[PDB]
């Protein structure tokens, strides 16, 4: 539901401060220039501050948290709390292949989201050959994530190789959600979009890389980006092809599916 200016500015003001002079983000943001979208700040060892504010667990200690951090507007309040309003009304406390949220938060000037700190962007991975995933597993765990979005009534309208992360326990998720807006773009520009990640994903990799994978993840990208909506595979229809044959879509939609793991 599209909410008007006052609605934006309210929502802003309901959402819950943090304390900026016990915290060690703004001193790296003023340490730099690197404010522009959203700025992330990795934070590799959270401080106890940061532990109690989050009611981090020793575990999510030890993998760190990452801050997405925005400069508020006040002639446009929507666009710094847009992404915190999907997070808090919008997306379920856990959808198992959607970016987790830990925590939304405001400032004087800047609103925050708070993340567990993913090993890595998928595109950024493949791309320095640090990691050579089942291909198979990955294309499927991408549509399933995808596929959950669309279920809860939203488009992505961004996606790239790099709207996927791999958290800490090797959960493949869905991330960059701040480009999301209710179902111009239609669920075939999401199709689209993703075709065009798969082929990205082919390019890059042409361990548990084979070979006969990749020639029908290339075949079932050609068909995503066929230039006509009409021409394009449904989500349903993609969820068929020969490529994920002999796959419980269903653990893989319950976020048990490790395509980095050998």
């Amino acid at each position: 539901a599209d909410m008007t200016f006052w609605s934006w500015m309210s929502y802003l003001k309901e959402l819950p401060d943090i304390d900026e002079s016990r915290n060690p983000i703004l001193k790296r943001l003023l340490s730099g220039s690197f404010l522009r979208g959203s700025t992330t700040v990795n934070v590799r060892v959270p401080a106890r501050e940061l532990v109690r504010l989050l009611s981090l667990t020793p575990e999510q200690q030890r993998e760190g948290v990452s801050a997405k951090v925005r400069l508020i507007n006040l002639l446009d309040p929507k666009y710094s709390v847009y992404e915190p309003y999907l997070y808090r009304e919008i997306l379920p406390k856990r959808s198992p292949l959607l970016l987790p949220s830990l925590g939304e938060y405001r400032g004087a000037f800047l609103t925050y989201i708070f993340h567990p700190l993913s090993k890595g962007l998928v595109g950024d991975m493949l791309e320095t050959g640090r990691s050579h995933p089942d291909v198979q597993v990955l294309a499927a765990n991408m549509v399933a994530a995808l596929k959950s979005l669309h279920n809860l009534g939203l488009l992505h309208r961004s996606i790239e190789l790099n709207s996927f992360s791999v958290l800490p326990d090797g959960t493949v998720v869905l991330g960059g959600l701040d480009t999301a807006a209710p179902i111009r773009h239609t669920v075939k520009s999401d199709v689209y979009s993703l075709g065009v990640a798969f082929r990205n994903l082919v390019q890059l990799l042409g361990g548990a890389v084979r070979q006969d994978h990749l020639e029908l993840l290339d075949k079932l990208s050609q068909k995503m980006i066929e230039e006509e909506p009409g021409n394009r595979p449904t989500i349903e229809e993609i969820m068929k092809d020969p490529l994920f044959e002999g796959l419980n879509f269903e653990d893989i939609e319950e976020g048990k599916a490790r395509p980095f793991r050998y």
